[PDB]
DNA sequence: ATATGACGCT
DNA sequence: AGCGTCAT
């Protein structure tokens, strides 16, 4: 394998929600502006920021009323609200558009709402003998950088770009249809044309990674951004990882990586390499001394599971602070309220994808519990009717109340998560 | 007081 | 089945 079988990409839309609202209300174009959920408490919570607005310091998970103190001429599109919660239809609609476009090129896996990994390996082959040995001109990759290039014997940003591109193509071996670096270059032209096509047909710009496995392609994606792609070649990796902080590797963002530093005593992805696959396992998993040991050597094998369609549909809403729920009548209302948008989507799912969910998950968080899901009770799901799901998901949870008046509810709930899983082909 | 989906482990 | 972890 040597971390060079597949050709894998990760496309990712640049401030996805913001572009969607930027394409709708065009005054928002080329202006610093963010998108917000809810309006009462301090102007709303941010979730997405145009890059002209990150220039002032505006981050997500920040109060719109605070980021207005960071940015003065910062515009504000609010996410459509329905039944007192977030109605993200707009963006899922935009999402299905871009994935229809991408799917035309290679088998893709829907990563997030705005991300898709692509398995270009099967495609790069069906082109290398379908062009004889074409020189592969620079004009075909007008948005690609080559991480780790150019080497060296008054440049601006695009000056430096051309340079590394021509260094790539110069040592290119358009003859060796086997060389791994050459196929990288092929998948990249494809991603150039994929990326060029999405803009052509949605107006949405995005950024890509092109490399040999899921992980490199993601880290590659975020390097040059926005409206750019990076081709982290197998040879880039020792330079790229030498100073890459370990937490920037997908899967290493959470606890595992946190302890990886605290146990091994390091900070960068390169520092992780001075250990045996045996040695690492004793400090971590039997699967994690392994996975790490290949990763820090630029090798990963988790395949692009081709799947453009989520396995689960779910509606969630938080009740933070003094807005937690403490009434039998209050919990019941929202569970219906949640069940009402859930029906809507499930029917949208039925007549779109020809499938139907079978089990319902009801989940709640509690004021106090150091947990997202303090409870998660998985039940049955026949007909797509809210009142049925409403009452049934309630009767699931009614027996963890500890108020001795049954009109009230305690400890109050911070979250209701209604989630439909197990879609059968009917 | 920063709405969602994927998966792993038991 | 039901928790815990990771992610956008
Ligand atoms: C991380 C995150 C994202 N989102 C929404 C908003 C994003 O616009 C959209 C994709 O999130 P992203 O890919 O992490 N960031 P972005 O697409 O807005 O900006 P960029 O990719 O860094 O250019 O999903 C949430 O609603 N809650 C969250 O916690
Ligand atoms: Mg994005």
């Amino acid at each position: 394998a040597t971390g060079q079988d597949r050709v894998v990409a990760l496309v990712d839309m640049d401030c996805f929600f913001v572009q969607v609202e930027q394409r709708q209300n065009p005054h928002l174009r080329n202006k610093p502006c963010a998108v917000v959920q809810y309006k009462s408490w301090k102007g709303g919570g941010i979730i997405a920021v145009s890059y002209e607005a990150r220039a002032f310091g505006v981050t997500r998970s920040m109060w719109a009323d605070d980021a207005k103190k960071l940015c003065p001429d910062l515009l504000l599109a609010q996410v459509r609200e329905s039944r007192g919660k977030a109605n993200l239809t707009k963006y899922r609609e935009a999402s299905v558009e871009v994935m229809e476009i991408m799917s035309r090129f290679a088998v893709i896996e829907r990563a997030s709402i705005d991300e898709a990994y692509v398995d270009l390996t099967s495609a790069v082959q069906e082109r290398l003998q379908k062009l004889q040995g074409q020189p592969i001109s620079a004009d075909l990759l007008p948005s690609t950088y080559i991480e780790g290039l150019p080497q060296g014997p008054t440049v601006q940003k695009e000056g430096m770009r051309k340079q590394g591109l021509f260094q790539w193509l110069d040592s290119l071996q358009i003859d060796n249809l086997t060389s791994p670096d050459l196929q990288l270059t092929v998948g990249a032209v494809i991603v150039e044309e994929m990326r060029a096509a999405i803009e052509r047909e949605t107006g949405f710009q995005c950024s890509a990674g092109i490399s040999h496995n899921k992980v490199l392609a993601k880290l590659a994606c975020g390097l040059n951004k926005p409206n750019r792609q990076t081709l982290v070649s197998h040879g880039s990796v020792p330079q790229l990882f030498s100073q890459m902080p370990i937490r920037k590797i997908r899967s290493l963002g959470g606890k595992l990586g946190a302890s990886v530093i605290e146990i091994l005593g390091i900070e960068y992805m390169g520092e992780l390499t001075q250990f045996t696959e045996s040695q690492l396992q004793s400090h971590f998993g039997e699967k994690n001394g392994s996975w790490l040991y290949a990763m820090c050597r630029g090798i990963e094998h988790d395949p692009v599971k081709p799947r453009q369609l989520p396995k689960t549909i779910g509606c969630s809403k938080n009740f933070p602070g003094k807005t937690a729920l403490a009434t039998r009548e209050q919990v019941q209302w929202w569970l219906l309220q949640l069940a009402q948008e859930l029906e809507e989507r499930l029917t949208k799912d039925r007549n779109d994808n020809d499938r139907v969910a079978t089990q319902l998950v009801v989940s709640i968080r509690v004021q106090g519990d150091k947990r997202l899901s303090s409870l998660r009770r998985c039940c049955a799901l026949t007909r797509y009717d809210a009142h049925k799901m409403s009452h049934d998901a309630f009767t699931v949870i009614k027996n963890c109340n500890t108020s001795g008046i049954q009109t009230e509810w305690s400890p109050p709930l911070t979250m209701l998560f209604l989630c439909a899983t197990k879609f059968s082909a009917s």
